[PDB]
């Protein structure tokens, strides 16, 4: 009883591929076969289902991605259309257990890749201070990006606002508490004193290269 | 000095929309003009950009979505189309200082969610455990899903392997240290000794619902 998929490999953003799964060991005819995804580093998700004829798609390929069949060939296909690289992922085929609700034969697994730089870490994720402390954020990028490095707060509901650009220069009107240091890949962002005011999201981004990278973010929540 | 965005909504997958971004108290002709979004509870991620004429697109979108503008009206465009559910995000519209390498005006954001469904919450996230140990990891659905809920195991590089179905009946050829239980909304997996070969990130899954979806997954990682 085997599933062999096969189809996957690199392919640009907006391009379509098809998938394979070519069955064995069982009657394929009888079955509901499903695919579900699981992008790199992440968890399983569910893609799409194909029985006998009602098929289901998630949200996230729905109206791009079509799921077939040829029995005659023990084979179920996914056609995949108009692809991001949130598509990025190994795809698995599965048979679906309808009694059981659980997949008992799964696929090795194809990669797909949907690909045409600089990536930046920003520690901490999140942390806690008082009014009154100082706190340091920092960002690393992977490469060098020189000194264009930004920084932006970010309050709940509001767009982003410029506070720091050019790794240490202020935006008009940014308060003297704030300050930026750093360059080639090691950059940090100070606040002296912390006021009400200050607590917000906060995101480096690179300037350097074409594709601009922001940071992940650091929440400064209230201790 | 304004940026004011329109267009967003509620769109099906597969779907189109378009974004406007309507400029005032500055030079549009001469501004390098970006989008940038940001998806619920997450950070920023830069889109697509245009200046006076080579734009460019984030692989996220590239082939599906085109930037454009209309110097006459002093408004910036986003044509989105084959949408997914991970393009749902608030957009934002932002002026690119080229010389700093930041933006230094930014729109107040539209929303774009895009949607034609039990949430999985799986517990702990990873934990760190011995040979011998005994182990319980934790399964939470939003909504009842009765007795249909599933657990598989996933090695490095390997498809997941059915485990449990139906809460706690066992595949065959499972060993007997893995047990599970529960009912409706809270489900538990126990492995009672822990041996080397057990050592992977464990999956629940519900299938009581035609959206058949899984929990984020527990690593079961070596002290």
């Amino acid at each position: 009883v085997q599933l062999v998929e096969s189809g996957g490999g690199l392919v640009q953003p907006g391009g379509s591929l098809r998938l394979s799964c070519a069955a064995s060991g069982f009657t394929f005819r009888n079955s509901a076969m499903h695919w579900v995804r699981q992008a790199p580093g992440k968890g399983l998700e569910w893609v799409s289902s194909i029985w006998y004829s009602n098929t289901y798609y998630a949200d996230s390929v729905k109206g791009r991605f079509t799921i077939s069949r040829d029995n005659s060939k023990n084979t179920l296909y996914l056609q995949m259309n108009s692809l991001t690289a949130e598509d990025t992922a190994v795809y698995y085929c599965a048979r679906f257990a309808g009694g059981w609700g659980a997949y008992d034969v799964w696929g090795q697994g194809t990669l797909v890749t949907v690909s045409s730089d600089i990536q930046m870490t920003q520690s901490p994720s999140s942390l806690s201070a008082s009014v009154g402390d100082r706190v340091t954020i920092t960002c690393r990028a992977s490469q060098s990006i020189g000194l264009y490095l930004a920084w932006y707060q970010q309050k709940p509901g509001k767009a982003p606002k410029l506070l720091i650009y050019a790794a240490s220069s202020l935006q008009s009107g940014v308060p003297s508490r704030f300050s930026g240091s750093g360059s080639g890949t090691d950059f940090t962002l100070t606040i002296s004193s912390l006021q009400p005011e200050d607590f917000a999201t906060y995101y480096c981004q690179q300037g350097n290269t074409l594709s601009y990278t922001f940071g992940q973010g650091t929440k400064v929540e209230i201790k």
